[PDB]
């Protein structure tokens, strides 16, 4: 199965440099600063052309059967040609700097800075992004006196997705590919949470982070993310709790005085700070981070996960992309009401009921 | 120099990162792999304009072309900031690259109800060649039979409704499994029916679905003939130049009468592609199908630089390519082609059926 050089060129190349079997980008340690071998070549039919090879992580090559050549022993040409079929759209995809304006924002912040539907515009020309069309602006409901309760959040999550699906009755998107999302918030961490668990993990999202309100664009697009800094939980047979200090250290007994006895799992960076995205690697870098720690707390325990957060908005709404794909847990959300002396109060549920 | 210099391993690493692709203008810059290949038609172009690159994730992949028409400073810097296009496209590629259950797809089963119990597909047999190749169902698969035409015959709203009814049970498809947002099934998809019907068929999954196509064969069923045969070269023959009809021939299942296609076609001006020895199972596995999209098209894309006018195709090729045939021309959307096909009820002669383009 040893191969010549220029063919594991092409065959790195054709399928951007990841495995196959399970999206591991293979580059991973060049993103550090090392070379190129963390990757095994393997034919894909049993018993020359480039288009017949695929690139696997050692670990689902050595899951292989195999012949004395290196050949498999069963056949997977679906696999690796839909796996190239997806490269093929996304690499060729028309248009790949059009991206359909997102705005949404709370009654009580559009009333103090409204986000007009140009001022996203300039951001996104400033990217070099460009527009569908005139766009998407809507304006979270003020909740009733029945509070933020299931119905008020479902009301919520359907009045995004109502106009997600407007744009795909223009026949572009309902089928072929799905638009890309130019979405920026200003609410409350809850709201746009659910915003995010609204366009989903799976989606062509491009979020902006307006936190100085006049600031279109990004403070330092060269900046390099911070390093997000995870303090596991102690033992116990407390509640166990997720802290994100980022816009902010959040004290901790705060959290103890709406949650008694909370076992506290902290992410955090080493200077907190309202104006932390820089640019939008870093919310890629939240994502990266976040997704692995997720995994380790949900090891933990079936209980629900109780999440006390000061994010920057465009990390709120990532934050609730991710837990789309965490179907399989139970978190419960955890926000400072203003009507109770700015404590911590659950206001939202997320995954399983 | 004004373009800007970067180191042999860097260079390597940008076009894996982009998978070899333009990053403005989608232009597959992998194509010299057809003869022989430097590193040389593509530019490496960084994003964000200098201040007085370890990180190598701000650096694009242009083609040539794109690279000149982009303001630069000495160095190779861009004067205006391009990190959005840069950002999106990358995250799609992530996206594909991490696409859970990559191999799911949706059963798609398409015959004419004209005739021939003798050639049924069933699903099972679909899903028994699907799993072959390491593929899974996505759902229950779609089993269509095109509608018998009424006494107006095939007209176009006749292929209009065929359009949106196969259309319609996709979207279907997705609406039942949620997140439209997200990422779309891969489409298993065999047709049986004639050419014109199979092609319409291609033209309702489009250019931009995630195809998979199969190929019915009366003794393999569904299976494919041989997976170790190489695809054949595809022998092109440029059209002789006039002002007369251009018409483009298909010889891959059998050779087409030159006449006949002039009978229906006046002082038809031929352009003809075909394989060294066309036959009738040629279709031996899907690289034969994918070989006839990438050479294929190319020279539409010729063919339209020589004529504002209707480009006549007249094709003699298995059911499987006349499908693929049918969701390339969706690219083609600033041309007019215009489909003939054999009419039984006319001995046999060529008739224009089918539209295809504004
Ligand atoms: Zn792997
Ligand atoms: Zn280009």
């Amino acid at each position: 199965f040893n191969t010549n050089d220029e063919t594991k060129r092409i065959v790195w190349t054709q399928t951007a440099g990841h495995c196959e079997l399970c999206g591991t980008d293979l580059t991973f340690d060049y993103r550090a600063g090392k070379p190129m071998k963390w990757g095994e070549v393997a034919h894909i039919l049993p018993a020359n052309d480039t288009a017949n090879l695929m690139l696997l992580c050692p670990g689902c090559h050595d899951k292989i059967d195999r012949d004395a050549d290196g050949y498999p022993e069963n056949d997977l040409s679906g696999l690796h040609q839909a796996y190239l079929e997806r490269i093929r759209l996304a690499a060729t995809t028309p248009d790949g700097g059009r991206a359909i304006p997102l705005i949404v924002q709370s009654q009580h912040f559009q009333t103090i800075n409204d986000i007009p539907v140009r001022d996203l515009l300039t951001a996104m020309s400033a990217e070099g992004l460009t527009a569908f069309d005139q766009g998407i602006k809507i304006a979270f409901a003020a909740p009733g006196p029945r509070g933020r309760d299931t119905t008020y959040w479902q009301n919520v999550k359907d009045s995004v997705q109502y106009e997600l699906e407007q744009q795909l009755k223009r026949r572009g998107g309902t089928y072929g590919d799905s638009p890309a999302l130019a979405v920026v918030g200003l609410a409350d961490i809850p709201a746009l949470m659910m915003l995010g668990q609204s366009i989903g993990d799976r989606s062509k999202r491009l979020i902006f982070s307006f936190h100085r309100e006049h600031l279109l664009r990004w403070p330092d697009q060269s900046a390099e993310p911070p390093s997000f800094l995870f303090t596991p939980p102690p033992n116990g047979d407390g509640p166990l709790a997720l802290v994100l200090s980022i816009s902010a250290q959040v004290p901790v007994r705060d959290v103890t005085d709406a949650l008694p006895g909370a076992r506290i799992a902290e992410l955090s960076i080493p200077e907190p700070s309202y104006a932390m995205v820089q640019n939008r690697r870093v919310i890629h870098a939240f994502r990266d981070a976040l997704q692995i720690r997720l995994s380790q707390l949900e090891a933990l325990t079936p209980d629900p996960i109780h999440v006390f957060a000061a994010i920057p908005a465009a990390l709120a709404i990532e934050f609730g992309a991710l837990l789309t794909t965490q179907h399989q847990h139970t978190y419960l959300i955890f926000d400072r009401d203003k009507e109770n002396q700015d404590r911590f109060t659950q206001t939202l549920q997320l995954g399983p009921v």
